[PDB]
């Protein structure tokens, strides 16, 4: 019913003003909750808390901790310890993580309870949207949304992604009937496990229902920009499809065909249309052309994804970039109330229901700086802080590893710009490359130098997106000291080097959903890191402290770097990649 719709927005929203308003209360609530439920656990009983579930108490005892710290816990669960080590209720699985530790996914635990506030924080951004973009249960959204690989842990618990975990939930696969909620997508189509079959046919359906989209996306930019490759790699078959109503062979997955033969009709008068747009040369505002009722594009374009603005720009012809939510694996955060603001201006405010939340100062943690974290309510406007979580599943102040400022308040609760998950040099998709993956892979690939008697002098890298699918890019600098020249297999071989140290969501990148590239080294001229030093040193740097950074984002750096490119090698083949940690 209309009525009872708007009545139900109408209550959403007066739930957000409630705990805005009272988000201090709701904090120390949600921490009163996992402390008392959680006072017989392994660890807390060994940290002292014994029962006690006072904010100040939990501050002054417990210490502030990184995954590194919480391990041998983690481990041990996965392993088939039942016991109450980090929660009273069962751990049910470990969400994996695209953060990493060992090279490996990080294993967030959870408990069945929890899926019931995701979907509470889920359930607030359609009633904000509405206020500003209405009659949008009109219609249906094209949203291109995956499942990706699962394993199972040593003791038998499922490990794989939260939307992976989510989509398979009775709340999203039984999900009752809601307009605001209605996808071009049938959920056998994001089920399936086959990327290929998965997009072909999310693709396909979101064009037989085309005039019904009154906005289109993905959870990240890059993905949405994958589905309008795949468009444009596959647009004469899938129009092929639409004109004789009948679906491709290659779509061998019966529960796929079985939900777009519910969809898919003879059309030739559509796949005219479709084949009429596609073939056009250019393909600005090709989204605005096939999907004419688009209203925005609903896409994370915060963090790294901020580097997909000027493509989904040209595709959709300037539509509006919506980034609806802010979330991890560990614990869902918050939402966006000014959805419609523009990119550079999108902060969130966090939902104080979710977890007890504490802010780190930033400007191994001393007794004093983790006694003195700030509450939620405590953060000042325009200082920087790192994001610290207590959750229901038995994370006790541990640090994510974001790093967000104070934009504002909505009543009492902060609104965060993002500002970066910490160390993250390189990203493309899901894939967060830190410093220390990037080091350790570059100096294993340059032990195929030392036989050709010749180094790596300098080198930098960079996230390109000017391709699809996007793909790192290390400069390398080299110092010849030998007679025999080094062949292009060499080169080709230290990129597959680099690909093979690198972290398992990079390698998963590559091998499964196809979402990375071939990474690539360009060999740039000799002294042309000592043309950057010089930038550096106009601008104020000194000889004996100046350091080449390992990764670089400014295009004017990017610009100079890529004009001084001698020769270029990519990786031949993909890394090795199987589900799950290689332990196991
Ligand atoms: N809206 C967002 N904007 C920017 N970064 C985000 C956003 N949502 C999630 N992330 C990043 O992704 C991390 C969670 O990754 P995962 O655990 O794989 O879901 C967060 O801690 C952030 O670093
Ligand atoms: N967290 C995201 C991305 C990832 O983990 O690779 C997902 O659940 O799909």
């Amino acid at each position: 019913s209309d009525e009872s719709l708007a009545e139900k927005n109408k209550n959403k929203l007066q739930f957000i003003e409630d705990v805005t308003t009272n988000a201090d209360d709701v904090q120390r609530r949600v921490l009163e909750e996992i402390l008392s439920r959680n006072a017989d656990v392994e660890y807390l009983k060994r940290h002292g808390l014994e029962g006690r579930t006072d904010r100040e108490t939990f501050k002054h005892i417990m210490p502030v901790v990184t995954y590194e710290d919480i391990q041998p816990e983690i481990n041990r669960i996965a392993n088939g310890d039942k016991s109450q080590v980090l929660c009273s209720n069962p751990i049910s699985e470990f969400l994996t993580s695209s953060g990493t530790s060992g090279g490996e996914r990080k294993l967030m635990p959870t408990i069945e309870e929890e899926l019931d506030r995701r979907s509470l924080l889920y359930s607030l951004l359609m009633p904000v949207m509405d206020q500003f973009v209405p009659g949008l249960d009109k219609g249906k959204g094209m949203y291109f949304l995956f499942i990706k690989s699962e394993s199972k842990t040593p003791g038998g618990l499922p490990a794989r992604p939260v939307l992976t975990s989510y989509y398979k939930s009775s709340h999203f696969k039984n999900r009752p009937y809601d307009p605001y909620t209605n996808y071009t997508s049938p959920n056998q189509t994001i089920l399936c496990s086959d990327s290929y079959q998965s997009m072909y046919s999310q693709m396909l359906c979101g064009l037989c229902q085309h005039k019904e989209v009154l906005r289109v996306g993905a959870v990240f930019a890059s993905g949405f920009i994958r589905a309008i490759k795949f468009l444009e790699k596959h647009w004469p078959e899938l129009a092929r499809d639409i004109r004789t109503g009948t679906l491709s062979s290659e779509i061998t997955d019966s529960s796929v065909r079985e939900a777009v033969g519910e969809i898919l009709k003879p059309d030739p008068k559509l796949a005219d249309f479709v084949e009429s747009e596609c073939r056009k040369t250019s393909w600005q505002g090709i989204i605005t052309r096939l999907w004419p009722n688009t209203k925005y594009v609903d896409v994370i374009v915060t963090g790294t994804m901020s580097q997909y603005i000027p493509t989904l720009d040209y595709y959709s012809n300037g539509l509006p970039l919506v980034c609806t939510m802010y979330a991890s694996s560990e614990c869902y955060f918050g939402v966006n109330l000014r959805p419609l603001c523009k990119p550079s201006e999108v902060s969130y405010t966090l939902i104080p229901n979710m977890a007890y939340f504490e802010f780190l100062p930033v400007h191994a943690l001393t007794e004093k700086e983790q006694q003195e974290l700030v509450d939620l309510v405590d953060v000042k406007l325009g200082q920087e802080y790192e994001l610290v979580v207590t959750t229901y599943a038995g994370l006790y102040r541990y640090r994510v590893g974001d790093v967000l400022s104070v934009a504002g308040f909505k009543n009492n609760a902060p609104q965060f710009s993002f500002i970066c998950r910490k160390n993250v040099v390189l990203s493309i998709d899901s894939d967060k490359t830190d410093e220390v993956e990037l080091q350790n892979a570059v100096k294993n690939a340059v032990t195929h130098l030392v036989p050709f008697d010749a180094s790596l002098s300098e080198y930098t890298s960079y996230a390109d997106t000017s391709s699809i699918p996007g793909h790192y890019v290390l400069f390398w600098e080299l110092c010849l000291n030998g007679n025999t020249p080094i062949p292009p297999s060499v080169f080709e071989d230290c990129c597959l080097t680099i690909e093979e140290s690198l972290n398992s969501v990079y390698r998963q990148g590559r091998v499964s959903d196809k979402s990375i590239g071939p990474l690539e080294i360009k060999m740039v001229e000799s002294g042309t890191f000592d043309k950057l030093m010089d930038y550096a040193i106009s601008l104020g740097a000194s000889i004996n402290q100046y350091k080449t950074p390992r990764c670089v984002k400014f295009a004017p750096i990017i610009e100079l770097l890529n004009s001084r490119v001698v020769d270029s090698y990519f990786s031949p083949k993909c890394p090795k990649w199987s589900p799950g940690h290689k332990q196991w």
